[PDB]
């Protein structure tokens, strides 16, 4: 089997991408944030505290003839940015882009944090990291991809995120028309539960490539590119007037600037992020200070190749017995 679904930016900045997901019988379609940095499929629901729902579409398990309470199971997740949610668990039929999994754990939120409530476009998350990170207790549950894998034509999914435009998540096949050149594959460590890999270096604009190992994660659920402070300083030094602002929370730059590209290495291959992908717009409406799309990871503990980086590539998440990542230009 295969599946193919379009993923759409939630706003004009590409802050996140939403993909329609069919849950239950008859289908209830919710727009979920596909997140290769986490491993829970959770949704706003009829059980979510009413004051914490503001415009999201909810899953109502009592209206699904295939929903079953997973008795005794609870979940609770804290993300890298401090956002959180928790609740109980149903199993139900879940379909993405024509690919159907029966008995998928659908984690129903009883509580969500302010960033989730404020995101009226996001009805939940669909985790695509390794199932070892799934938070369901006392019986850990598998991700949608893990449940689908054995049925797929090939045990892979691909992320093709658009710049200020829709893109595609495919399951079970690699669309050879969706990228240019060749796909370069690179080793993955699953030791932390992430799609963790080592970039071979970087360049700023037309500058020389610096060969240096940068361990990080491929994370579709993170908006920006978070890299070591040395790398980030080297980038922003090429933008007149750019500076790190403690009050804003990262590097800002004059909105009048033209940003240089940023290149990262995948083995001997190179992925070029155009400068415009690094502009996240005014820090507040009407401001001439703009927020940068490349930020320091120093306070995180891990480097994160988020959407800024991934949207410059066609990315293969190869879930074979020994997983690997592939990157192609497009
Ligand atoms: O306060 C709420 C949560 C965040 C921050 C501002 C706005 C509403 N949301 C933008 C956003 C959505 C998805 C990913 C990244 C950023």
């Amino acid at each position: 089997s295969t599946g193919s679904a379009t993923t759409t930016p939630i706003d004009s900045l590409d802050d996140a991408y939403i993909t329609p997901v069919q849950i239950g019988t008859p289908a209830q379609t919710l727009n979920l944030d596909f997140d290769t940095g986490s491993s829970d499929l959770w949704v706003f629901s009829s059980e979510t505290t009413a004051s914490e729902v503001d415009g999201q579409t909810i899953y109502t398990p009592s209206k699904s003839t295939t929903a079953k309470l997973l008795s005794g199971a609870t979940w609770s997740i804290s993300y890298g940015d401090g956002s959180s949610s928790s609740g109980d668990v149903y199993t139900d039929t879940v379909s993405v882009g024509g690919l159907t999994v029966t008995g998928q754990a659908v984690e129903s939120a009883k509580k969500v944090s302010s960033s989730f409530t404020e995101d009226s476009t996001i009805d939940g998350l669909l985790g695509l990291a390794f199932s070892t990170l799934n938070t369901v207790s006392p019986t850990q549950q598998k991700t949608f991809f893990d449940n689908a894998k054995a049925s797929l034509d090939s045990p892979v999914f691909t992320a093709d995120l658009g710049y200020h435009a829709p893109g595609t998540y495919n399951f079970g096949f690699i669309d050879t028309t969706a990228y240019t050149g060749s796909i370069t594959y690179t080793a993955v460590s699953t030791k932390q539960g992430f799609w963790e890999w080592t970039s071979t270096g970087y360049a700023v604009g037309s500058g020389t490539f610096k060969s240096t190992s940068i361990d990080g994660i491929a994370d579709t659920g993170t908006t920006l590119l978070y890299l070591p402070a040395t790398v980030v300083s080297a980038y922003w030094a090429q933008v007149s007037g750019a500076k790190s602002s403690s009050s804003v929370g990262g590097y800002v730059f004059p909105c009048s600037a033209t940003l240089p590209s940023f290149t990262f290495g995948v083995g001997s291959a190179r992925i070029v992020i155009p400068g415009d992908y690094i502009d996240f717009g005014p820090i507040s409406t009407g401001s001439s200070s703009c927020f940068g799309g490349i930020q320091s990871s120093a306070g995180i503990g891990i480097n994160i190749f988020g959407d800024v980086a991934l949207k410059a590539a066609f990315v293969v998440f190869n879930g074979a017995t020994t997983p690997t990542l592939g990157f192609a230009s497009k």
